[PDB]
């Protein structure tokens, strides 16, 4: 099944359709289970290494939630006096599995040549595939379609990570995906015609248009993400909300889209209103107070699904953990 | 019994006297069974979600024993880019309960409305109702009397929260409470008749006066804490150390009350020698070596029980987890 | 049988070769269970409290381990500014099972053991403790086949630092063909030094100290080395150090002058044997040396080289003190 | 809790109020699991040597039934070619612990150093701690008051065990007693003046009368003992008898009590009758057909409660044996 | 089903026909248990207090067994100075049984209605309704008959309690019973009258005659015991055996049946050679080196079935614990 | 594997070295098994009948918990009056799973083994049982920590008691290097030793027999005595053995004249090392021994001692025969 040696690293272009379908199965297996009560331990026992230089809260507590629920423990070690290649080849003695959040895919492909356990990039970070796996998930529960008959469109700063996997994930299943932004914002070039190569063999419809009206006409969910993330420098935003107004998601574009059922979509955290620090001050200097790239109103409205998005991250991270370490 | 809609997050004067009842049984029976090692652990695989803004050693400690004994997981969480409303309601879908320590009652219960699990004010904090649920516990177990007839004096800063709490929960329990204290460190008018008035219902005995050999007489158990509160400025200790002199805990005063088997009570941390950085500062300031609310002699004396008063704040919390999260 | 009432808080110079040997049955028998997939949780349920002033990484995680995998929990309490310490242990005492303190020297630690009601370790998390000494023990053992006071085993380097010191001790107590190979102004103090002559006559132990590696080597099993300066001391003391210890390298002429194509190399870790660390890689461009510090790239990376064998063994070792002190 | 070294072969002056209060409440616990039938064995596996020179039945038997429902084996040793100090660290690497009757506080104070296990001196012997402990769990019982209300008289021959030891525990646990008993028949005032010392600082109030009016006056207990203990000469019971007439427990000592309620207690055997070949033969010579210490109409009454106090032996020596191997 | 209120004391003549029946097909089925591996701990926990002034091995031993068997626990405890009375209640508050060997029936009834728990009369004794119903098991297995169409002979001195014995269940099971012996030595007339009637209601066929040819004519089993009964005067041997040599079992006496599978019984221990220090004694004096009351050629025969019989015995004793003790 | 028909009542001589290995490992197994609290009870529901003549408390106690641990009850049979035993023996054959039988002989119970029809035993609680000698080599194999044939002893004493005559055969069985030293007078029988040299070219054991304590210790790991007199033997002949054996003592000199710093001290017990017994009192006030008879207070008690241990480990070889008989 998921077979492949490089499994537990592996980045998301690199998934065959074969291998998301079955860890997208595994996850609903899963998450039966612990609704039902009759979730089984397959990691009794097993002690997972959690080393890390910058932290997450979101994603690092749905790993801690799926590690217990399957009967495993998470040291954690904090953030220079041994080598990485030292470390892991002492923890790869005493633990079973080993997660890197903020170091990168090279450095921990070469620690995975040494570690002699599986090691992930990034499990606990929220840019990895099991990401991509919840949103599919997600998708398919609400809409009750096969997958590649789903139609979604991402809209925003569609060149940050969420636009990028986005665009791969729904050619590598053959889904309906449209990416609207800015042209300066679009993805690389180079990534857009992997894709559009991946979706001829998968029957993948891939758009990417500037206009907002186009882009939602038929979608079963809208999916958007903050204009500048975390990291980019602040001044960023003066310029990035002037190119992105007309990309907000609001009431009248959820209307645009002809569906009654259409869905909302966000990886959060969103700046949906100012009860944010950082969201505040962005209300009043740019005169933004009921949202800056989604509205209040259908950010809380039956239409949103933000928060059964999140908690389906729980069970494709539990997903990756019962693959790679049984 | 403890079936009310916001029994998780209940300020201490909102417990009628049955429930308090209810969760003193409770108490009493986990702590019987861990002593004779026939703990059933009614909260496998439950998980609870831990966010502070401050923290604490004694407390914090006998929540994480509790928790385990009884089969659970603590996951310590560390605004300002994602809104608390958020916050909680993504953690409200992978945890089955969530604790808030440092937030203040009404953000608690706001976000109480939220979440989707139970939520607590401060279980892990030195300030809550099973610190009073301790005490009590500690009162019975050593006076082996009924509750409602046990008499004791909390003396020094008695418009703290340990005089506050110690004040309503003996008016709830029916008891014979003193405080004594300097008039200007009485607790709140307001408080003080709604205590008279819940005396009243329950025939309790509460007197408030200035005389500690009038305060002590006929109690069982004299009860202190430290005269500066933490958070509090360094300089209240100049003025408050004048006034609280007459109100020290000393061999005397335990003698003055006429009963042989008086115990002393302190809720800790206590001054009551110089091995504290901060009081051996007011051990030298002020000319207090032997400690400054309590002599040592008393605190180590046979008729301290301050450490078997800690350990029940263990048992407290593990009845309120069990009759919240089952 | 550990059965002495100061067993958590034991000194290694006050335990018995009895006591050695059977905490090194236990680790075999632990870590044999372990790999077999048999291992049984003795220590379900327990909570253990960890008090500590500094931190690590290898030997905080060999406990991690250790306690997960016999049943327990682990409780981290961080920085005595209002509480005393014999309160707070006094408090824990009440609520715990045993109480670990890191960084806070042997003489607090009698005292709160007196106080706290339950079992109180030095150190268990540490990098000095016993436990590490039983570890190397039980890795010379598996790698040389032999009885243990037949094993011979040099260590070379900075001789008076913790490693020095615990390996002449421990090598004078189970009878071992111990050398120490440094400096004669980092040799240990002499009054251990005849400390463990004392104990040597007693067991049949051979004691050497040599400022000749040549000599040191010869015949031993194990050659063993260390950092020659701790981030501790003062960092002035790494450049005068490095003077007197660049005759002590560890590298692979010195494994051929043993005579013994078996012979194996090991190293308590961190090891300066690259430029991988920022540290590592400023004395190697200072003092000029860039095929490492104390030993070279080659040797540790070697097959000859166990030193992550000898870590996994703290993992065992640790077990063994938690099972022996706890049931 | 009950954490001294020394615990196992403690003597009673030695228990603390804390540690009796210990025993106690696991005695309650082991009573109510096995009444139950939910009984717990936590010494599964163990094994206890019994060595001895002179037996005992009753409390011998206690020992039995105590050892195995909590899953230990007994194995007996009979009564010199072997050093006790060597038989001792034979049978401490074989056996978890080492019951000594008939050999004196002194001799198995050595042996503890040396065995390396528990060692108890007389656990299945009439003398030791648990006897009092069983006598108070049986007071407590049928008094249903705080301990330290209590009242009991024990009237009889009062400077034999039981008499030093009633006077000893109810001084300890600040209870009210009285002996009563001829001057020349009290304990030595060695004792007397120890157990005043205990009573000032427990709220004990201890009495010793000449007179059975004033001693049971308000008793809920009256305690009683056959008048020449197993050993002395027989030539003793001729004088003792004549000592010991007016101390007799008969009915009418009871209604001298004032209370409806008053319990008769004895630790056993006692001549209560002719049935018994020592207790006929004292019928005949000195004309006590209806019984010596006690008549048989008081013996036999709905007031005895002496086999309720004779089984009450099997819990707390049950409690020592968990308490002190587990 | 075996539910009277005497059932554990029931004397021989007291069972009823239906008893003996239960407690026969419950031995049996107890027995292809412990054969089969299969057996069920019916009395885990339980505790037997044994008290006896007698001892023997062989029915002790088959106690002890099937004690084990079921998962109780024996106590051996060895009046003087408690009266038995009071020894019952005592043991009846700390054990679940008591078993009382060579005290009388009178004795056992009156302690009966005292002890509040099962109370045997000899069930570890050689003469208890147990070893009947070890025998008639025996002949049953054997015989593969019904019962009441069984037919068997005792011979020798048949006023002893094995021949009172066999004569008193073959007529309460409707069997063919032949008491062969001298008439002084024939059991009382006030028994075989009352065992005639008992014939009359079951059917059974009871003869006593002088004559062996005539008594085993047709039989299916022979069964003898030693001629003179353990407790009575040596000087007896001299007399009785003059009168039991015409009544000696021989090869001759098993022929004289007719019936080639004819099986001889013995309830032991039997003198059927010189190896037993009485029996030399015996065989010297009175020229009987073949055995005295039975031949070591028949004893030591394939027709032989004396240690079948004596197994059965701890099946019997199972059936009385297990029907009295659940 | 012990797969004889008499392996129940088998004599010491006629094991085999395969047969004394065998259960030697087992009884490491049973005691690593209670030592780490992972004992499985395989003998559950198991009944032992005990018949014994005499009595004692060492070796009963050893059964007892051996037969506990393993789940078996053992029933105490206690006085060949009136029932035969050959007929005793069929009828507790038949509701018991063994026979034990103390202090009738080897003959009597061979023949009773015949017809019993369940496993029987010669004194496996006796002092005297091969389980003894399997112990006191599992002793020496511990604390040597070298294999079993290159272990050197010398049992020094009476050495034509039960003790000397075991100790001989069974170190020509496993190639050890056994010493024998003690008057002439006291050797073991002529035959015995000529059996035991036979024994010996054929495992290449070392027998020596010596009168010189200071050659019979020289490079000996074990030092072994016993009392120099049985209570059994006449009391005559106490005064006469104690001048024969008094060069014999064994004392801090002798352990010395070994040469060997790690030499340990045994002794089957009881031993007549101080005056807490009535007879060693006796003996010691009436031949001037306040010190100790057959070894000094000194030695017994000092940490070249391993008596008690010695002891323990009876426990694990009769564990090792009632699994190894009886599943
Ligand atoms: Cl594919
Ligand atoms: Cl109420
Ligand atoms: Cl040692
Ligand atoms: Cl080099
Ligand atoms: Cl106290
Ligand atoms: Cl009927
Ligand atoms: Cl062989
Ligand atoms: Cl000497």
């Amino acid at each position: 099944h998921f077979n492949v040696h490089n499994r537990s690293y592996l980045t998301l272009i690199e998934y065959t359709p074969r291998q998301i379908r079955y860890l997208l199965d595994l996850s609903r297996d899963l998450k039966r289970a612990k609704y039902a009560g009759t979730e089984t331990p397959r990691l009794n026992g097993k002690n997972i290494a959690l080393i890390f230089e910058k932290t997450s809260t979101r994603t690092r507590c749905a790993f801690e939630v799926a590690a217990h629920d399957q009967g495993a423990h998470v040291t954690y070690i904090d953030p220079h006096k041994e080598s990485m290649k030292d470390t892991a080849r002492v923890l790869g003695r005493m633990y079973d599995a080993i997660e890197y959040r903020g170091f990168g895919q090279e450095i921990v492909e070469e620690l995975a040549k040494y570690a002699g356990v599986p090691v992930y990039n990034g499990l606990t970070d929220e840019f990895h595939p099991t990401q991509m796996l919840a949103d599919v998930l997600t998708m398919h529960e609400f809409s009750d379609r096969p997958i590649h008959d789903i139609a979604y469109c991402y809209i925003g700063d569609a060149h940050n990570n969420t636009g990028n996997s986005l665009m791969i994930v729904g050619a590598k299943l053959g889904m309906d995906v449209r990416l609207c932004a800015p042209r300066c914002l679009w993805p690389h070039d180079e990534l857009i015609e992997q894709c559009r190569a991946i979706a001829a063999t998968t029957g993948a419809r891939l758009t990417l248009t500037e206009k907002p009206e186009e882009a939602v006409k038929g979608v079963d969910f809208i999916y958007t993400d903050v204009w500048v993330s975390m990291g980019e420098p602040f001044e960023k935003w003066g310029a990035r909300i002037e190119e992105l107004l007309p990309y907000r998601v609001n009431a009248a574009l959820l209307a645009a889209s002809g569906n009654p059922r259409v869905k909302f979509m966000h990886c959060l955290p969103a700046f949906h209103d100012s009860n944010t620090h950082v969201g505040k001050q962005i209300a009043d200097q740019y005169g933004l107070p009921n949202g800056v790239e989604v509205t209040d109103d259908v950010f809380e409205s039956d239409a949103s699904i933000v928060f059964e998005q999140a908690e389906n991250r729980l069970h494709t991270i539990k997903a990756i953990l019962v693959a790679t370490l049984t």
